[PDB]
């Protein structure tokens, strides 16, 4: 029901330790 989405791209995914991945994804640098 309830994913965690990427506050940048909006991709919907499902652990919020996932997101902090993808999100320092996006900086690339960390
Ligand atoms: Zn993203």
């Amino acid at each position: 029901m309830k994913p965690y989405v990427c506050i940048h791209c909006q991709r919907q995914f499902a652990d919020p330790g996932a997101l902090q991945r993808h999100v320092r994804i996006h900086t690339g640098e960390k």
